[PDB]
C-alpha cells in the first residue's frame, strides 16, 4: 500500500541450485509450477517462507538461521518444508547467506 530484499524461485530453480532435493508425490514436471518466496522476518536470523503449490497458497512459516546451523552441526542433510518438500540444509544456508546475510 505504501510506495526490500527477497528471493522468488520455482521448485525447478531450487532443484537446479541443489537447494531442493524432492517433493514427495509431485512429479518433477510440475516443479516449474511450485513457487517459493522468501523474505526477512521480524527477528534476527528469521525468514518468512511463502509458497504457492500448483496455484494453491500455502501457510506462511518461519525459517530460523540458527535452526539450520543446528541441523548442519548435527550432520542432518535435509529439512522438510510444507511436509513433502525436502531441502538440502547446506545449500539452503548458502542461498540465504548469498542472497540476504551478505
Amino acid at each position: 500500500y505504501f510506495q526490500q530484499p527477497s528471493l522468488h524461485y520455482t521448485a525447478a530453480q531450487l532443484l537446479e541450485k541443489g537447494v531442493l532435493v524432492e517433493i514427495e508425490d509431485l512429479p518433477a514436471s510440475h516443479f516449474r509450477n511450485v513457487i517459493f518466496d522468501i523474505t526477512p522476518g521480524d527477528e534476527a536470523g528469521k525468514f518468512e517462507v511463502n509458497a504457492k503449490f500448483l496455484g494453491v497458497d500455502m501457510e506462511r512459516f518461519q525459517l530460523h538461521y540458527q535452526d539450520l546451523l543446528q541441523l548442519q552441526y548435527e550432520g542432518v542433510a535435509v529439512m522438510k518444508l510444507f511436509n513433502k518438500a525436502k531441502v538440502n540444509v547446506n545449500l539452503l544456508i548458502f542461498l540465504l547467506n548469498k542472497k540476504f546475510l551478505r
